């Protein structure tokens, strides 16, 4: 049909693809405990397949986001993880950790339809700290900069790790930046007076480090 | 069917979805030149269906790797932009640029068959540095601590700048590191003389910093 392919997979389906793929799920929601988009059965039904057929002509896959994977969506890499042991239960073929970032991803689109209450926590912190920024040097950021990606990556680890509880040394490479970037490191400090209040969380001497720098790269 | 939801959408799927799914396609292959999955059709056409209904229900959905998906995955994330304005065109819906980057994946998914030069390139690199670090210290690194995290992230950071060419300051931040932490700064060096000699590439300054305090942070 002239629209098979908007709605179904255009191939004969191994049904070994259709086990593996219900096993990864059925263990996602035990986890998970929340319901998710039906379409994850046939994303994953269909990721496995070709994941396996790449594993077999000799295509070992990368996957670039792979780190940033595993540190923001914690539950669903672990899941893709097991499910590498599910495959390779199934079938003998070991797949690369690679392929548990994109199974994961594959779990986080199912799970969209709801609220992420740990994404929004962690945005919304971000956000308020470039409004911190914006509004004391009245400047709009160069958002396709290298130096705007970095600052806004920053400001996510900072933001992850005040809602992960982690807790951690030496201000020596700190007292440095504060005399040279001056006027970037008055900015760091409301933004840490900011984020003690609110949040009773405390930046370290690295994360203020990083934040000073990135500011004066930003602005200047 | 028991065995429907593993290979066709489960629902009754309007007509506009598999148009615009089809337009956003067509725009991937003219961008692109490769040949992609055929599964691309069911995902982005599933994909925009509920991502309009979670707009319609007042549900904004917030991507956690937004900012990682346009710097790594450029092309993809472009023709995802575009896909927004198709979308916007056939239903009159504004989503926001969280959505370009699922679609920006769901693009990447569907061209996994084949290999991705910058993606084997940029990995690489990492590898190359991780090797140097590991066997200048002959340890074996903590691959689950935050501060692997930032080195690995950095290490992607600076592997890209590599291939993507981007010519950029101060060493006064450079020096400081230097007499403090100077056995890790000794494995910068030759990290440093590795990329320089290796791909003619210079590191910068804070790249260079950054570096010097990964080491030091995960040696320790």
């Amino acid at each position: 049909g002239a629209m098979e392919k908007f709605k179904t997979l255009l191939y004969d389906i191994p049904i070994e693809c259709m086990e593996v793929s219900e096993e990864i799920i059925s263990y996602a929601k035990l986890q998970l405990g929340k319901k998710l988009n039906d379409s994850i059965y046939v994303s994953l039904t269909d990721h496995i397949n070709f994941a396996i057929q790449r594993n077999q002509k000799g295509l070992d896959i990368k996957n670039a986001l792979l780190w940033e994977t595993k540190r923001l969506y914690k539950d669903e890499f672990a899941i893709g993880k097991e499910a590498l042991v599910m495959v390779k239960n199934k079938t003998g073929v070991s797949l690369p950790e690679d392929e548990a970032g994109f199974i994961a991803l594959h779990i986080v689109n199912a799970e969209l339809n709801e609220e992420m209450p740990n994404i929004i926590n962690i945005t919304k912190v971000m956000e308020e700290i470039l409004s911190i920024v914006k509004y004391h040097f009245k400047i709009e950021f160069n958002e396709e900069s290298l130096h705007y990606y970095r600052f806004v990556t920053d400001l996510k680890f900072f933001a992850q790790r005040l809602f992960n509880g982690t807790h951690m040394e030496d201000d020596f490479l700190l007292d440095t930046v504060k005399e040279k970037y001056h006027r970037a490191y008055e900015c760091t400090k409301k933004i840490q007076t900011y984020i003690e209040r609110e949040y009773e969380h405390k930046l370290t001497s690295d994360e203020l480090l990083y934040l000073t720098i990135d500011i004066e790269r930003v602005v200047k």
